[PDB]
RNA sequence: AGAGU
């Protein structure tokens, strides 16, 4: 058995963090082709994992620690913007 | 309203 991907460890001083949503928006947060998940990255100086579709709906969130909470928050944002 | 070789 083989995939495409691999366990790294961080660089020294970054941390990361699982964010989990709720399972119904996960695909929200991703967005269409990872529109809105790749911007909150960009956006927050992250960088950002998915959780598969068949695992528990926990996103990892790597970067300096006040760049990881700032991206937890944009997630949570996000979600509460469409959801209420 | 599911992106990553
Ligand atoms: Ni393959």
């Amino acid at each position: 058995h083989h995939h495409h991907h691999h366990m790294s460890p961080n660089l020294p001083g970054q941390t990361t963090v699982q964010v989990r949503v709720p399972y119904r928006v996960v695909g929200l947060v991703v967005g269409p082709k990872g529109a809105t998940i790749k911007r909150i990255q960009q956006q927050t100086h992250t960088y950002i994992v998915t959780p598969s579709r068949d695992k528990e709906p926990v996103f990892e969130v790597t970067g300096m620690p006040e760049n990881v909470d700032r991206a937890r928050e944009e997630i949570e944002m996000h979600i509460a913007m469409r959801t209420g």
